[PDB]
């Protein structure tokens, strides 16, 4: 079956769970900063735990089990408003790099690896605020990992230096697992280690 879309608070953490309804998937909030996702073929899905509001500079730690089979990613993921922006700091991915086709904005070194920076624009697409036009900011880790600390400030500073607007009002900021026409399992624990 498929866990219905949901967003809110659980055990002191914010969470977001979303799927297009085409995939078979079960999303479960576990205790504290832990969540679990099991998915099969059929569509796009993304869920995870974190904070709301996000910060430009948060030290985010993640660890656990990440076992995709096909198209999938593990990322720090969130939104700002004014302007409306969807951003991704991608720590690991299954088969294809989700930033493919983005405009190349160069590289930066954060938390022990080079990250490739990029941006794309989504026109009349689904957003937290309905159908809107908005940019996506990408920072994609060269040395893939399943645990560690992300200092988000390193990436926001990098996007700013490239000329992107990072002054919006923060909405949620979570460590998300995504699947796209694939199967997999994830059990991820998030924490602020500032």
């Amino acid at each position: 079956q498929t866990t219905p879309n949901s967003e809110g608070w659980h055990d002191g953490y914010y969470y977001s769970w979303w799927s297009d309804g085409g995939a078979q998937a079960t999303y479960t909030n576990l205790e504290g900063g832990t969540y679990e996702i099991s998915w099969g073929d059929g569509g796009n899905l993304v869920g995870g735990k974190g904070w709301n509001p996000g910060l430009n500079a948060r030290a985010i730690h993640f660890e656990g089990v990440y076992q995709p089979n096909g198209n999938s990613y593990l990322a720090v993921y969130g939104w700002t408003r004014n302007p409306l922006v969807e951003y991704y700091i991608v720590e690991n991915f299954g088969t294809y790099d989700p930033s493919s086709g983005a405009t190349d904005l160069g590289t930066v070194e954060c938390d022990g690896s080079i990250y490739r920076l990029g941006k794309t624009t989504r026109v009349n697409a689904p957003s937290i605020d309905g159908t809107q036009t908005f940019d996506q900011y990408w920072s994609v880790r060269q040395d893939k990992r399943t645990s560690g600390t992300v200092q988000t400030g390193c990436h926001f500073d990098a996007w700013a230096r490239a000329g992107l607007n990072v002054n919006g009002d923060h909405y949620y900021q979570i460590v998300a697992t995504e699947g796209y026409f694939s199967s997999g399992y994830a059990r991820i624990t998030v924490a602020d280690v500032g």
